[PDB]
């Protein structure tokens, strides 16, 4: 039927990348089970989730370091269960106090969390702070912050059924939705996604960044004061795009993307999943400038989900293998 071209183009099943190649890329020691999501702060810190599963754990790299080398971080609390911590999407929040926040979508099971640190960086260590759950976060993938417990959040499935969301993502309902939440007032901001997954906003927050994974899209939205979004440009792809990261200084787009939606879907120790970044320059004008700035196939870093630019240097993650840091 015509269900079976619309998979085909939603998964790009024959897509095959064409690389570009970065000259100085290094694999980071230490990053063998994912590095789903990740963010640098102003003062070069990164924090990466890693060991994503669909034991979990939140990477510290500085990047201001020559060779940086992984600590993780220890979570400090007694309000979290660390036995099922299980991190996909990231964001932080400074506050006037230049406290860090660290939040954190955390999938204990089926359901679906976000939980709110506090970064203590003399110590290395995430205080925990408070677990968030509510019916409008369903199928969390990830955040982006705009305050220590405010947020817009994707959900990339409608149900929380693994075997319903199975034949939702099957059938291409496109269902997903992205939901504000703060103390006050947690409500649907935008809905009809065919998989929202990566999310960030403008340096400015005057705009609010959506990938819509599946039909191969980044949509941008009107952040209005009242935290409503109201639709203003949607770029398209041929590429599965992942995870937003944003150049606070330019405004640029960072993407981490899957040219083959079947290699990342459907592993294959045999045929594994590449990689692909996208740059987005000017992103409200005409013509956007898109540059791919690395693509492979795999035989180095597979399955690229997010990537982001400090003072020269690239840092790649994926959802389930290692992570790349190359000179740009
Ligand atoms: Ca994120
Ligand atoms: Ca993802």
């Amino acid at each position: 039927d015509r269900q079976k071209s619309s998979f085909q183009t939603r998964f790009n099943v024959h897509r095959e990348v064409t690389p570009v190649e970065l000259p100085n890329c290094n694999l980071v020691k230490g990053i063998d089970n994912g590095s789903e999501d990740l963010e640098i702060l102003p003062n070069g810190l990164a924090f990466i989730s890693s060991g994503s599963k669909y034991s979990g754990k939140i990477l510290l790299m500085d990047l201001n370091e020559k060779e940086p080398a992984v600590s993780e971080l220890e979570i400090i609390g007694n309000t979290l269960d660390i036995s099922s911590f299980n991190p996909w999407g990231i964001s932080t929040f400074i506050d006037d106090d230049n406290t860090v926040y660290l939040l954190v979508v955390n999938h204990p099971g089926s359901s679906s969390t976000v939980e709110v640190f506090k970064f203590q960086e003399e110590e290395k260590s995430l205080l925990h702070l408070k677990t968030i759950r509510h019916k409008l976060l369903p199928s969390v993938n990830d955040i982006v912050a705009v305050g220590p417990e405010h947020f817009y959040a994707t959900n990339d499935h409608y149900f929380i059924d693994p075997y319903l969301k199975s034949w939702e993502m099957h059938l291409g309902l496109a269902w997903s939705f992205v939901t504000y939440y703060s103390p006050n007032d947690v409500r649907v901001v935008a809905e009809g996604f065919d998989s929202a997954n990566g999310i960030n906003i403008s340096p400015d927050g005057k705009y609010v960044y959506i990938a819509e994974l599946l039909a191969h899209k980044i949509h941008v939205y009107e952040k209005h004061a009242n935290w409503t979004l109201t639709p203003l440009r949607v770029l398209s792809f041929d590429t599965l795009v992942d995870n937003i990261s944003v150049d606070p200084v330019t405004g640029d787009l960072w993407v981490g993307c899957h040219p083959n939606g079947m290699r990342i879907f459907f592993y294959d120790a045999e045929n594994p999943p590449g990689s692909e970044v996208l740059r987005i320059q000017d992103i409200l004008s005409e013509e956007p400038k898109v540059t791919v700035v690395y693509a492979e196939n795999g035989t180095v870093l597979q399955g690229s989900t997010v990537a982001a630019v400090y003072k020269g240097k690239l840092l790649i993650g994926t959802v389930f293998h290692k992570a790349l840091y190359c000179d740009l």
